[PDB]
């Protein structure tokens, strides 16, 4: 009979403390995978399909084809978890610029928990790549549960990092 009664059980009212992270996986960078992000830095394309290999244990290339915004969410797979680097172009203060966005779609249907956790934890060692090689930094990280959420009304939101409720 622990439950039932409710009151001031949290006697914190003092300094708080938090961990540094939840996972800690670091996979190597493949050639094809890198070459895909390389062009992205030279403003050549606006779509990079990357993923992690469970057999090779590394971030390899999954695909590479031009993609737009109106069809951005139309390219996202509905039966495979991978990354999608979209070049969201906007005009701040009347100045048109280019920004590389990070998208991570995860369907999660049959793939074990070891694969879904390894595909979302492999982003860490994948982000430092362009941040330690191409010297390029992502405009903002975005993760969905389908891929349709990727819209000009959503992307612009994350990129802005503006305030929100929940």
């Amino acid at each position: 009979g622990s439950s039932g009664s409710s009151g001031e059980v949290q006697t914190d009212v003092s300094v708080d403390t938090k961990h540094q992270t939840l996972q800690g996986v670091a996979f190597p960078i493949s050639r094809d995978a890198f070459q895909a992000l390389e062009k992205l830095s030279k403003k050549q394309l606006n779509y990079v399909q990357l993923e992690i290999d469970i057999k090779n244990e590394t971030i390899i290339l999954a695909n590479t084809e031009n993609t737009e915004l109106r069809d951005l969410p139309k390219r996202i797979p509905k039966d495979s978890a991978r990354y999608h680097f979209f070049l969201y172009k906007h005009s701040h203060e009347g100045d048109y610029l280019e920004s590389v966005v990070f998208i991570y779609s995860m369907p999660g249907y049959t793939c074990s928990i070891r694969e879904r956790m390894l595909y979302s934890s492999c982003k860490s060692p994948l982000l430092e790549i362009v941040e330690r090689q191409l010297q390029m930094d992502v405009i903002r990280k975005i993760e969905i549960d389908n891929g349709d959420e990727l819209t000009a009304d959503f992307l612009y939101d994350e990129v802005h990092s503006g305030p929100s409720s929940g």
